[PDB]
């Protein structure tokens, strides 16, 4: 039921607030409201902002049903029409109807190249104007065209609160299919995620078995702390791609490699850190695609055993793996809830360290039907960490690559690339070695 999860009083009287200060259009309806989760919340946060650009060459283009199929897209799914506000501190969405999408929409002098339109109005004025919890719609739509209209850059502008890895795909293969009028299945919305979440909760916060687990997972934890700490820099190392030993995953390889790692440098034979989730075992219709931020950024606990035991790189291997199996049922609630219900920790306590493998797309395509069509992808990015630090890692065919992200005041530049360079090397050596004693690993 809309509004049910609204901690506004009065929805309606906020979304005519809105558009009586022409924040979002005067036409439009309100839907629904519900709070953002933390995991949008972090992303807003760090101003993580993307334009997904597409170059369409040929004669076969329908500039008509282009911009119809955005209008489509966005009728088809409801986050891309949702608006984001703060209150009492603390942000919600707003669930749009009625929605006309207007196109930006650039016709080129001769001889101008349309990408270039696109980057300067993308650097003069689309991200550094970027204020998401003002209300304004963050998706919406460009279209730059040379004079002929046989060479056009359509982009998508989007917050990553209203994407994922597992959801974006399917916003580029609903548009195709949309425009190449081919008919598509029902699907369910970001809100319809959010509402599922409440139902399979407890009211009782002490007899839900999610925060029964995750006070049993982090019982005894002590999570480390970085002593107090400029720009976003971005730190990249290439290795050969891992050989996993069998029933091991990468995402297990990598954060494996990083719980050896703050073992040694903590010395601490208990560690924890946050990693990447996709939030996407929650049984429901169409969990797998429906459209919207389903990550989610929660404890990864690794305890080693004393050095009698005598653990093999393949111990720990199999164990990292289990301490994250172990909560798929459970990794779906807000971060601060675990905090809040299952430790004494603080409940805003944030992760320090997050590990976030990206076992997902890594090429995309937009395959629009047309005898001489030809469409290329490609993107802008803004995002900006805080006080954290981001390790990322993306297995392509020719490299596994390790990208450090942080906050050159968090970790200098010598500093990321030690980072980048040392968690590569534990991980080629897991992978050469799986039956190594840990006690012999060196990095």
């Amino acid at each position: 039921e809309p509004f049910s999860l609204s901690p506004i009083k009065d929805p309606q009287a906020l979304h005519k607030e809105l558009c009586s200060k022409n924040v979002i259009p005067v036409t439009s309806t309100l839907e629904d409201l519900l709070p953002a989760t933390q995991a949008q919340h972090v992303f807003i946060k760090r101003g993580t902002f993307h334009s997904y650009n597409w170059t369409i060459k040929g004669r076969s283009l329908n500039m008509d049903r282009l911009r119809e199929t955005c209008q489509s897209l966005v009728d088809r799914h409801s986050i891309l029409r949702t608006s984001f506000v703060e209150h009492e501190g603390h942000p919600i969405q707003l669930v749009l109807a009625n929605l006309d999408v207007k196109v930006r929409e650039v016709q080129c002098w001769p001889g101008e190249d349309p990408m270039e339109v696109c980057k300067a109005l993308w650097d003069g004025k689309d991200w550094p104007t970027l204020n998401v919890l003002g209300g304004s719609l963050p998706v919406r739509f460009t279209l730059v065209s040379c004079p002929g209209n046989e060479h056009v850059v359509l982009t998508i502008q989007i917050s990553h609160s209203q994407w994922d890895g597992v959801s974006i795909p399917k916003l580029f293969s609903d548009f195709a299919a949309i425009y190449n009028q081919t008919p598509l299945p029902p699907t369910s919305d970001f809100a319809h995620y959010l509402y599922h979440r409440v139902s399979s909760a407890r009211e009782d916060v002490q007899q839900d078995p999610t925060f029964q687990f995750w006070r049993h997972y982090l019982d005894g934890a002590k999570m480390a702390v970085p002593f107090a700490p400029g720009q976003t820099l971005w730190t990249f190392k290439g290795i050969v791609p891992p050989t996993l030993p069998s029933g091991i995953t990468m995402a297990t390889l990598v954060k494996a490699a990083t719980a050896l790692f703050l073992s040694y440098h903590l010395g601490s034979r208990d560690v924890v850190f946050g990693h990447t989730v996709n939030g996407r075992n929650l049984p429901m219709d169409n969990i797998e695609s429906l459209l919207g931020c389903t990550l989610n950024f929660v404890p990864l606990r690794v305890t080693f055993p004393e050095d009698s035991t005598d653990w093999t790189v393949m111990d720990l291997l199999h164990h990292t793996q289990t301490q994250y199996t172990r909560a798929l049922s459970h990794e779906h609630v807000e971060l601060r809830d675990i905090f809040q219900h299952s430790t004494n920790w603080p409940a805003e306590t944030p992760l320090s360290l997050i590990v976030q493998h990206q076992n997902i797309d890594l090429s995309f395509s937009l395959p629009l039907r047309g005898s001489s069509l030809d469409v290329q992808y490609s993107k802008f990015a803004r995002f900006d960490p805080l006080d954290e630090v981001w390790i990322f890692t993306e297995p392509h065919a020719d490299r596994l690559e390790v990208q450090v992200c942080a906050n050159s005041r968090v970790l200098g530049q010598e500093q990321a690339t030690e980072l980048a360079n040392n968690i590569s090397a534990i991980i080629t050596k897991f992978s050469t070695d799986p039956t190594a004693r840990l006690l012999d690993i060196t990095f």
